[PDB]
């Protein structure tokens, strides 16, 4: 589901000045996107690699350690799962508006990484 | 708090025809409201009836062995955990509708409880 997952994100990502509703949509958004996305490299490690991973952070390290991910990526990686775990506090106007000023890098990370993985 | 992120979920909630964006928007709504409205609960129960709940469900339950819910609303309720947390691969068309479809009574339902916490 990764890339298609990534196209209805990047429809409201890179949007200069979101509504409460696009905003609250980019999130949602970026939920499952990001889902589809660790589930992708999980299985591609697995695949490819021979190595296993059981979490999305694990997933990030392994991904790292093959050269899937740059450092820095990796890092921007880590961020992206924490961010994940706080979407569903972002009833907060603060928050919310925090998370959707990320989307723009964890949309353009997945679709790099994502491409990566052609085989 | 938990009232206030409702408030919000209701502006979206009961739409006929949502465009894209206001129906995912509306599932993140909902998943913020429902965390918000669970916590709500746990603390009442805790503070009101000296009992301490520490999941989503074990929260529901407790609430209706106390009379807060009658049986069908806890029902309910129980539902509203596990479309919680299907809202990670959400890009399933089919499955967001499901849920957007049942939002009008989580709402609704969610609007009575927290009714009763205070009056």
């Amino acid at each position: 589901m990764a890339e298609k997952a990534l196209a209805t994100l990047k429809e409201l990502a890179f949007l200069e000045d979101p509504s409460p509703v696009e905003r609250d949509a980019a999130i949602q958004r970026f939920e499952y996107t990001f889902e589809a996305f660790w589930k992708a490299l999980q299985a591609y490690l697995r695949e490819k690699e021979g190595l296993e991973g059981a979490s999305p952070k694990g997933v990030i390290r392994l991904a790292r350690e093959v050269g899937l991910l740059r450092d820095e990526e990796a890092r921007l990686a880590l961020g992206m799962v924490d961010d994940r775990s706080l979407t569903v506090h972002t009833y907060n106007e603060p928050l919310a508006r925090a998370i959707f000023r990320r989307l723009p890098d964890y949309a353009r990370l997945m679709e790099q990484v994502l491409g990566r993985l052609r085989r």
